[PDB]
């Protein structure tokens, strides 16, 4: 059957030999954000409804974890300046639990600050993940902590792997974890070096585009994935987009349509390498219309 019949534990059915690069990784835009009920708010600040269990149950493996430091021991997860009511030792607790019970998936969590730090803080955002998090007793065996620069799934699972969207840090293990750290183009596709030259990190992430410009941005980079057998070259591709537009329109009425597209284009390209695909929405359905989280998991070919 399908890999994407089995949500919860997909990752195991691969060869653990692969590196995480090669892997086509569904993600969740802003995971955080399922915790929202103000429905004006939620217009444009809502990219989730999933908790991060339920969405790990429904494979998804990459976290976009964007938060702001509240006290010199504390981050909270953000969209910008909404804060979406729990600290980053919520989504570790979780992943911890899920790891735990499904040790043959791992978890890549990028993390980003987004928003000015509480008045009181006294650290800057990078140290205060690295020394209260990161380096935390409490957390002691949930992250990767190899040398490897392109880490194969056999290292990683059971693990959370850091994605560095802090800027240059003296942490050592994970995506841009060294002191230059991701150079990230705003709204933008864009390629930039990391990990002292070992990866091409390649990105979508125009998320103030329009429709059309949109997807045409998504496929551009999917087309580009298809044709690339190279596992130090890494894709990170983002189907969400800012709310705006005709109406006041939701990040949910984007992802209804974009996602069902690009799950349907994925589906049509069999078994082409994807890169990883972040998106809004990660496991709501629509009948009548392909599902992206399951083709992004269906995408992967096993060879073993």
């Amino acid at each position: 059957d399908s890999l994407s019949k089995s949500p919860e534990n997909w990752m195991s059915k691969l060869d653990d030999g692969k590196h995480l690069t090669e892997i086509n990784i569904p993600g969740s835009h802003d995971s955080g954000s399922f915790t929202l009920k103000d429905p004006v708010k939620s217009v444009w600040a809502k990219t989730q409804d999933k908790d991060y269990l339920t969405q790990m149950k429904s494979g998804v493996r990459f976290f976009d974890i964007r938060g702001r430091a509240s006290a010199d021991n504390m981050i909270s997860v953000h969209h910008g300046m909404v804060y979406l009511h729990h600290e980053l030792g919520k989504f570790l607790d979780d992943a911890k639990y899920y790891l735990s019970a499904y040790p043959n998936e791992t978890i890549v969590m990028s993390m980003k600050k987004d928003y000015d730090s509480d008045s009181k803080v006294t650290k800057t955002f990078e140290e205060i993940f690295r020394e209260y998090y990161y380096n935390n007793p409490q957390y002691q065996n949930l992250f990767y902590t190899g040398s490897n620069a392109n880490p194969t799934l056999k290292e990683t699972k059971g693990k959370i792997v850091l994605f560095n969207r802090m800027g240059g840090t003296y942490i050592k293990s994970g995506y841009g974890a060294d002191t230059s750290g991701i150079q990230w183009a705003d709204n933008a596709t864009f390629e930039t070096k990391i990990n002292n030259g070992s990866l091409n990190l390649k990105v979508q992430d125009e998320y103030k585009d329009y429709y059309d410009k949109k997807v045409e941005a998504v496929k551009n980079l999917l087309a580009k994935a298809k044709t690339d057998s190279n596992k130090d070259n890494v894709y990170v591709n983002f189907l969400s987009v800012a709310s705006g537009g005709s109406a006041f329109n939701s990040t949910y009425y984007y992802a209804s349509y974009i996602n069902p597209e690009i799950a349907k284009t994925i589906k049509a390209n069999g078994k082409a390498r994807t890169g990883w695909l972040i998106v809004d929405y990660a496991g709501y359905t629509w009948p009548g219309y392909d599902d992206i989280v399951s083709e992004i998991i269906d995408s992967n070919k096993l060879e073993h």
